[PDB]
């Protein structure tokens, strides 16, 4: 579907930043023709709070610059230990 | 309002665990009789990811307990700095 399309595109963009451990959420919904999301990523447990908000920052950035039509897009971040299967993912 | 009493309630709860600096995001809606939230909460920026997941865990059982027609709630942390006022709160 278009939406699963768009979130697959998000997914792939948001990956590719270093820290990233993998995506947890993901919802976006059309307004008009335009997106709004709200993400979390997994990110190592032992980064700080500190940088693992320079990895969201860095995660909008890539992901905003890849796909035109978001409008808005707000990323957060959870603990993901390497070989984690207590979270979902995407 | 319903929602905005509900919503003070879990800003209250919330706000009594340590770690606790302040609410940035809150989002509830009825399914029924029951409430759905999501909501995001400030913590030291040295803290680790681990130690602010910990936090989190324990706004969602503290929450969770004291309000009860909430069926489902996620919490979630960002930095949030001493005297910030950067970021939105409840
Ligand atoms: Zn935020
Ligand atoms: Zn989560």
């Amino acid at each position: 579907s278009h939406m699963e399309a768009v979130q697959n595109r998000i997914v792939e963009a948001a990956e590719r930043v270093p820290g990233v451990r993998g995506v947890i959420h993901l919802r976006a919904r059309y307004v008009g023709q335009d997106i709004w999301a709200d993400m979390i990523i997994g990110v190592d447990p032992e980064n700080t709070v500190e940088q693992a908000e320079e990895i969201c920052e860095a995660v909008q950035a890539a992901v905003c610059g890849k796909i035109r039509r978001i409008e808005s897009l707000h990323v957060s971040a959870e603990a993901r230990e390497i070989g984690d299967t207590t979270k979902p993912s995407f």
